[PDB]
């Protein structure tokens, strides 16, 4: 595929072979003041999602026209109060929260936004933005929106004195610094099953597949408990100290790791251990993303959590994985999800995930450095 918006943008080509580290082109030290320029009859507006109104437009806009899988079974639900979290770190501004309306009758029809975060790259680290959410309503598709929203969002966060970020898609573009793969771990393999998420191997019954996939009614990790705020510092230092081990990775402030981890329900679940010291010496966490599922009789929605960030010192990893998938299976999640990324790969086949269909892509805006396998992966978006 010939790229007519990404060839004229600071990012290496695909199959260009990268020896070196740094930005593609210098900062800009003079920035377009005026937004850029939208079809006719659409308009730019920063969307408050402290208004519940604005915030529920944005939670319809991407329940309706955000990511579905190839078959058009699932859409992903991110509910309002995820959003919030996932919009609002530490840093946040109203004006990455970028949305489209149509001019008449104020229609949200498209979205992007950006957060900031520090992230290291290799040897450097580098304040950027995460860019995610690029959403266009069905009925704009096609009419070459997205790239003016990606120009628009890039052009807001050069303002602000930034220009690098990081982004995940599943297609590909020029140019992805790592390819990761979804692997999928059932936890009610009957209604996995029954909605076609997952298939029967034409070997096994039912009884034989629950039986298969059966975990312990209760975690096996000795001190397992809630993350609280007392934990905040430890679950800190943990992720400081374990990350440095990869190659792409967030580094966090002790108020994003509050922000990220500190648990919120239907949102983010963090589990700390605390040994027969007294000492955090592990952690897991993991967050809620359900599914709507579409043209089905009788189930609506597919409650998915998905591994964030586990950090295990004392704990084998094995074993804090197990009481992850133990914990959310209590919780009433029907399958966990993880990535391969991070040392995920030690586990995967082991606890019983399967491989999906889908990759995840990981990119850089204007920075080129060589490409690093999913094991040298540290970083995980919403
Ligand atoms: C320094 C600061 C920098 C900040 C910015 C950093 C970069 C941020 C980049 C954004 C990070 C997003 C992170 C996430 O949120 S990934 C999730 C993306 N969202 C969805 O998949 C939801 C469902 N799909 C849609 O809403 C639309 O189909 C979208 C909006 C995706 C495309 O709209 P539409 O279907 O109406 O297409 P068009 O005619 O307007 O535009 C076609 C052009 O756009 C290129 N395209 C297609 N898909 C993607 C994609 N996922 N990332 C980047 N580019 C993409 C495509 O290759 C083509 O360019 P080229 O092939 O001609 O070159
Ligand atoms: C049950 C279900 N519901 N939906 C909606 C889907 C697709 C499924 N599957 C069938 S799946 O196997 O679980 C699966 C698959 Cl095929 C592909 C992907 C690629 C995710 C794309 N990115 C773009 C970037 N964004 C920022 C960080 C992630 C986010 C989304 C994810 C999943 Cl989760
Ligand atoms: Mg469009």
């Amino acid at each position: 595929r010939s790229y007519q918006f990404w060839d004229t943008q600071p990012v290496p080509k695909l199959g260009e072979v990268v020896n070196t580290h740094g930005p593609v082109e210098p900062d800009k030290d003079n920035i377009r003041q005026e937004p850029y320029t939208l079809p006719q009859g659409f308009t730019w507006d920063a969307l408050d999602l402290g208004d519940r109104g604005v915030l529920k437009e944005l939670y319809t806009l991407l329940n309706e026209n955000y990511v579905e899988d190839d078959d058009n079974m699932f859409r992903f639900d991110y509910s309002p109060e995820f959003l919030l979290w996932a919009l609002r770190p530490p840093g946040w501004l109203p004006q990455w929260h970028c949305g489209v309306r149509v001019v008449s009758s104020r229609k949200l029809v498209g979205f992007i936004s950006a957060i900031p975060a520090n992230i290291h790259i290799y040897d450097t680290e580098k304040k950027m933005v995460e860019i995610n959410f690029l959403c266009v309503h069905k009925k704009l598709r096609s009419k070459r929106v997205a790239p003016v929203l990606i120009r628009e969002i890039t052009r807001r966060v050069h303002l602000e004195g930034i220009f690098q970020a990081v982004y995940t898609a599943g297609v590909v573009l020029p140019k992805p610094v790592g390819t990761c793969r979804y692997w999928h771990r059932s936890l009610n393999p009957r209604k996995l099953i029954e909605v076609k998420f997952s298939h029967l191997s034409r070997n096994m019954t039912m009884q034989r597949t629950m039986k298969l996939y059966r975990l312990p009614e209760t975690p096996k990790t000795a001190g397992l408990r809630p993350m609280e705020t007392k934990d905040i510092p430890v679950v800190h230092q943990l992720l400081t100290r374990y990350l440095k081990q990869f190659h792409l990775t967030p580094v966090m402030s002790q108020e994003e790791v509050e922000h990220w981890f500190y648990p919120q329900e239907n949102i983010i679940d963090t589990f700390v251990v605390e040994n027969a010291n007294g000492e955090v010496t592990d952690f897991l966490s993991f967050y809620t993303l359900p599914s709507t599922i579409m043209n089905h009789p009788t189930h609506k929605s597919l409650k998915a959590a998905y591994s964030f960030y586990n950090v295990h010192t004392q704990t084998p990893l094995l074993d804090l994985m197990s009481d992850a998938l133990v914990l959310a299976k209590m919780k009433g999640f029907d399958v966990f999800n993880a990535l391969d990324l991070m040392e995920n790969k030690t586990f995967l086949e082991k606890l019983k995930f399967g491989i999906g269909d889908g990759n995840l892509q990981y990119y850089l805006y204007n920075w080129k450095c060589p490409s690093m396998g999913a094991e040298k992966v540290g970083l995980v978006l919403q």
